[PDB]
């Protein structure tokens, strides 16, 4: 019944998706396809992050237009995603005609309401290419340790930090030129008005309490104002009233999740639904999944923009840990640092959506694919556990039995403990108490292969006269397969879609009450095969 709006970040177009990306869009996803089938009205919003300097630099360098790199790696990302079966409703742009219209609107009620501020600032410019420097777009000569050839605001020989100004013999990192000081107006959002709102926000249970510890830390430190201009030249946004300046990325990029709704409703000639959602009188839920380094940004300075310009705010934030490989921060010289795209040339889909899934929570910790781990844990569970249950036991029923399932179970007793454990898995999707759905769905496909192990019918098939006994054996286990992949359906989209022609039947959340009985199943190949440390070297290797 409800009315759901679910985003994850807006990744940067200038980099392509890897395993950290996936850790956020797929636990978007499990969520999102658990709650489509509860029946909710759920929109799953995305869109590239396509604006900023780093950009407008990177495509005079290929010498294309910013439009013709972001367009193609938009094309990349998409295809990544897919790849995986990210379920979006929608992926846009953050350069898009929705986007300019709703950064150009909520500016000027910013603006109009009071909470737009100039204030002159100096920044290092460089005069020969004629445009300011991001820091690390200024190299030098570290002030303390005096080692050459640094950038930005640190020394990555001795440590230091300080101001680029402070770098000796500055150089442009765009064209070699001396960079000099110079004076700009620019404009700022008033952040600090709303500290009190933000706080009664942080205060009221919604937020992870990790969040709002870390929210404490910040009003401690005190909210500040934040720029949301730059200088042409420029890949953006052009500010009305204001020659030569542009919005800062700050500024478009979470109004791209606005942008894209906006798209979709539109595409769809859907009048109605961007203020149903939009709107500060909203009944409909609004969610973002983010990763911890964009959690100031949208605890802080996205809800008060929002407020500030007359919608509503977040109704909950969804905050994940960074992924680690076997055990640290992806390493490109050991091969851990692995793309999206070569990830799908040695595995599917399903075996990292699984994985990760049963390492995720309702907290911020970090996730540690360790790949060792990952052999043995698809291996011993998808393979072995829950495919196990069809792959056992649907021969005898096609080979002996037509593919006709028994007329009644051979143990209703048993299928009513899988059947009631569908609120506590329930609430472990609802609740993202993702590994505790897991463990409980595992534990149930032990239970399922203790009973076939019981009944034995790899014995019950040679003995004379117990063929009744056999077909009753093997269409309970199927059946406890049928209950099983319903839990699992969030998870493992592909592997469903091969166990539903299987079974001949759509797999529903409640379906699971109805038994398969007197009913025809299809023969089938492999649902899913075993996988090795070969393949597991041979990704390392080939992410080299
Ligand atoms: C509106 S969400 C914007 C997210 C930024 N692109 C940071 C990131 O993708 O890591
Ligand atoms: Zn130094």
């Amino acid at each position: 019944a409800k009315k759901i709006l679910v985003t994850c970040a807006c990744p940067y177009a200038n980099g392509s998706i890897h395993l950290g990306h996936m850790l956020e869009h797929i636990q978007a996803d499990v969520w999102v396809r658990y709650q489509r089938m509860r029946g909710h009205e759920v929109n799953f919003i995305c869109a590239d992050d396509a604006h900023g300097t780093p950009i407008m630099l990177k495509a005079q360098q290929l010498g294309i237009t910013p439009e013709q790199m972001i367009g193609e790696m938009s094309q990349e990302h998409q295809t990544d995603f897919a790849g995986f079966n990210i379920s979006y409703d929608n992926y846009h742009s953050t350069h898009s005609e929705e986007n300019r219209q709703l950064s150009e609107l909520i500016y000027s009620r910013l603006k109009e309401n009071g909470f737009i501020k100039n204030r002159t600032i100096s920044q290092l410019y460089d005069p020969e290419k004629g445009m300011f420097l991001p820091d690390r777009f200024v190299k030098g000569t570290c002030p303390k340790c005096k080692s050459p050839d640094q950038y930005g605001d640190n020394c990555e020989v001795c440590g230091a930090t300080y101001s680029p100004t402070e770098l000796i013999e500055p150089k442009s990192v765009v064209s070699g030129a001396t960079p000099v000081m110079r004076d700009s107006e620019h404009f700022f959002f008033d952040l600090p008005s709303f500290s009190e709102m933000l706080q009664a926000w942080t205060r009221s249970g919604a937020l992870q309490e990790q969040v709002a510890n870390k929210m404490q830390e910040w009003f401690e430190s005190g909210l500040q104002q934040w720029d949301i201009s730059r200088d042409a030249p420029y890949f953006g946004f052009e500010i009305p009233n204001a020659p030569g300046k542009y919005f800062y990325v700050w500024l478009d990029a979470p109004i791209g999740y606005m942008g894209s709704f906006k798209n979709l409703c539109d595409k769809r000639g859907d009048s109605v639904s961007f203020d149903e959602y939009w709107k500060k009188d909203s009944t409909a839920e609004l969610y973002h999944f983010i990763g911890k380094d964009c959690v100031y940004f949208h605890s802080l300075f996205w809800p008060a923009m929002l407020e500030g310009s007359n919608f509503r705010k977040p109704s909950n934030l969804f905050v994940h840990g960074y992924v680690t490989v076997n055990g640290a921060k992806m390493s490109k010289s050991r091969g851990t640092f692995i793309k999206a795209s070569t990830w799908l040339n040695h595995f599917d889909a399903d075996s990292l959506r699984y994985y990760y899934t049963a390492k995720l929570s309702s907290r911020i910790d970090d996730i540690d694919l360790n790949l060792e781990d990952f052999v043995q844990r698809v291996n011993a569970d998808i393979v072995n556990k829950v495919v196990n249950l069809a792959s056992r036991n649907a021969g005898f029923i096609n080979k002996r039995f037509d593919g006709v399932l028994a007329s009644e179970l051979a143990d209703p007793q048993l299928y009513k403990t899988f059947t009631d454990a569908a609120e506590v898995i329930g609430e472990a999707w609802e609740s993202r108490e993702f590994g505790k759905a897991v463990r409980e769905i595992m534990a149930l496909a032990d239970l399922a292969n203790r009973y076939v192990d019981e009944q034995a019918p790899w014995v019950v098939a040679k003995q004379e006269g117990r063929d009744a006994d056999l077909q009753a054996i093997c269409s309970m286990g199927i059946n406890l397969f049928r209950v099983l992949m319903t839990y699992l359906k969030p998870v493992l989209p592909k592997l469903t879609e091969r166990a539903e022609a299987f079974l001949n039947t759509e797999l529903t959340w409640d379906g699971i009450q109805q038994p398969l009985l007197g009913h025809k199943v299809n023969p089938f190949k492999a649902l899913y095969n075993r996988i090795d440390m070969r393949q597991v070297e041979a990704l390392v290797e080939a992410s080299k």
